[PDB]
């Protein structure tokens, strides 16, 4: 244990700059963005893949989920694994993936059941661990509760100011607590999040 919380980023195209080596004495693990929907790949997630191996961060990845269901959903997984692809095409090895569910573009069906097939989808085809992620108040409505995986990311924020504050309504394993964090290493408004030592040893992949 430790004086200072365990500090958890996730970054994205929205983080356009980020000093690496000035994330290692705080912060413990980085989440980056692969990709929105099967619409594009996010334009940072090479630049912070190969930034965070240069300085040995540990980091896993998300995917912004825009699934039509059917093939589109697994299509979108297929994203994912290709990201993932990507970044150890560069070298780098992510140790951890996410579902970011948090808005519904189905046609039709069952956002908890295709939540599980996308799910599905990219353990099989990576044997990497995969957790599911979405607002306190999203999940409870969505029956997220239902899905199986591998680690409960979720957010709430509260007064939103950078610091932890109002605690999500179900149990987390990594709790996203702002939006507006401030770090030296990053200019912008950035996400963080903070989970138990266990759940840090589990995202750097045990």
């Amino acid at each position: 244990g430790s004086h200072m919380m365990v500090l958890v980023l996730d970054i994205s195209k929205w983080q356009p700059t980020v000093n690496y080596s000035g994330l290692k004495e705080d912060v413990g693990f980085v989440v980056i963005r692969s990709s929105n929907g099967t619409q594009k790949y996010d334009e940072r997630l090479e630049q912070h893949a190969k930034g965070l191996d240069k300085v040995g961060m540990p980091f896993g990845l998300y995917h912004y989920a825009l699934f039509e269901g059917g093939q589109d959903t697994i299509n979108e997984a297929n994203m994912l694994v290709s990201a993932y692809k990507k970044c150890r095409q560069l070298g780098a090895e992510p140790t951890f993936l996410f579902l970011d569910y948090e808005e519904v573009k189905l046609k039709s069906g069952n956002v908890v059941n295709e939540c599980q097939r996308f799910i599905d989808h990219v353990k099989g085809q990576t044997g990497v661990k995969v957790g599911l992620y979405a607002g306190d108040s999203f999940w409870k409505t969505h029956d997220l509760d239902k899905v199986k995986h591998d680690l409960r990311w979720v957010a709430r924020y509260g007064v939103d100011n950078g610091k932890p504050s109002t605690k999500p309504s179900i149990p987390y394993d990594l709790w996203q607590y702002t939006s507006k964090g401030r770090i030296k290493a990053i200019a912008s408004p950035v996400d963080m999040n903070t989970c138990s030592s266990d759940i840090l040893n589990k995202l750097k992949g045990s």
